[PDB]
């Protein structure tokens, strides 16, 4: 069930920003997003895969545990901060495509395939290279499935150990105040090219008080300097609920 | 293992009139620094800083069902506003809701108490003093240096209690989140004391920078709460000129 709320057009429009944010109480049973046909359309997930990659790896034993350290060979990497040995959160947390494109290879399209079966995981197509198809690939996921999935996650109910789900759960801790903790990953697939913008996500859940808050957050972008709004807009909206 | 003094950490404890001690452990290498060896392994109340393994204990026990347990109020009122609610494990934890850890220990009960504080090398790992109370009040007592040792066991998951438990609570102990690194830890106070005889104030945890590790345990003598917040911002200036957070 999703509703749609038009209070929340503002912070868009405010900005001439097309997107969307999905925030559901409790559950993903219920949710309101501010675009009803947004809301369950599938994009390419871009660095939110990061999450399942992390839990397939730990899952498969590529990744040994959660104390597996990411070693840098010293090879030159696209970003500087990736340029370094790096721990799970840490990579994570910088998005360090390499790391999780190695993780990628080794755990291999069958198994990398089966997973996004049990995970149901948006439109589970993984074609077109097994260390880059949530980055330019046919992978696409909405809004509305990013929420379930990262329930399920919540919930310890993703077809793994719990253990491997706590694992991930910490490494996705954002921010943390006496009142609440946010889980969360950001994505960007980049500027796109002509009349086809490329996409930013923001996606992960909020445990305040006794309750919990999943949202994801998606918007059209072509220029990078527009990606500090794929926070602040969702951030404004969950502030304006007293969520965070 | 290897522990240093470094006696140039007091500067921060004298320009706040203050007298305690700060351990500080690197996990790659394995080697302490302390600003004074000897408070370092004096033991003292552990207080609020107890619910670390009394958590720990309450999962392993099962007398807390899971991560998402809510310990509901009963509505009779207690000695703070800020416990006078619902609470997940975290929300205990981070707000110190003493009933709702003397209701946990009550269900644990000393045998299996005394069990696990044997088995975490807890201490004195002496519970004595009412199964409800012991570490407010009783004669349970830890040093600075054990804190750091039973803390590295729980980042480990060394401890003698599942591995998805000891994450339970490692993710409940989450206090500052960052890109670079993420904060562990849990305040502890006993007490303004007596004359002569003053409490106690805890800062306990450690902080996974990079690929390093930082284990830390600050306490202090106290006779006024005004005097409180310097249990977190002596320890966070002296790893803050470390460059560590
Ligand atoms: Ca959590
Ligand atoms: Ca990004
Ligand atoms: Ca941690």
């Amino acid at each position: 069930s999703i509703t749609e709320n038009t209070s929340w057009n503002k912070e868009f429009s405010a900005e001439a920003v097309n997107g969307v944010f999905v925030l559901c109480k409790s559950s993903s049973k219920s949710c309101a997003t501010n675009d009803l046909a947004r809301a369950s359309k599938e994009y390419l997930p871009a660095s939110t895969f990061k999450i399942p990659n992390a839990i397939i790896g730990l899952e498969t034993g590529v990744i040994k545990n959660e104390h597996q350290v990411f070693k840098w060979d010293g090879k030159p990497r696209a970003m500087k901060q990736w340029e370094r040995d790096l721990t799970l959160r840490g990579a994570i947390q910088v998005s360090a495509v390499p790391v999780f494109q190695q993780i990628a290879r080794e755990v291999g399209e069958v198994r990398m395939q089966k997973y996004l079966k049990k995970f149901s995981y948006g439109n589970q197509n993984i074609s077109g290279g097994i260390d880059k198809f949530w980055l330019e690939g046919q992978l696409r996921i909405s809004a509305v499935n990013q929420v379930e999935f990262l329930e399920s996650l919540y919930l310890n109910k993703l077809s793994a150990s719990k253990e491997n789900q706590l694992i991930v759960k910490e490494a996705l801790v954002t921010e943390a105040a006496p009142e609440y903790l946010v889980h969360s990953k950001t994505g960007f697939s980049g500027v796109g090219t002509e009349s086809n913008p490329g996409v930013a996500w923001w996606v992960g859940w909020v445990e305040k008080e006794t309750e919990v808050y999943f949202f994801a957050f998606n918007m059209d972008i072509d220029n990078e300097s527009k990606l500090p709004l794929r926070k602040s807009i969702p951030t404004k909206i969950m502030e304006s609920e007293g969520i965070i």
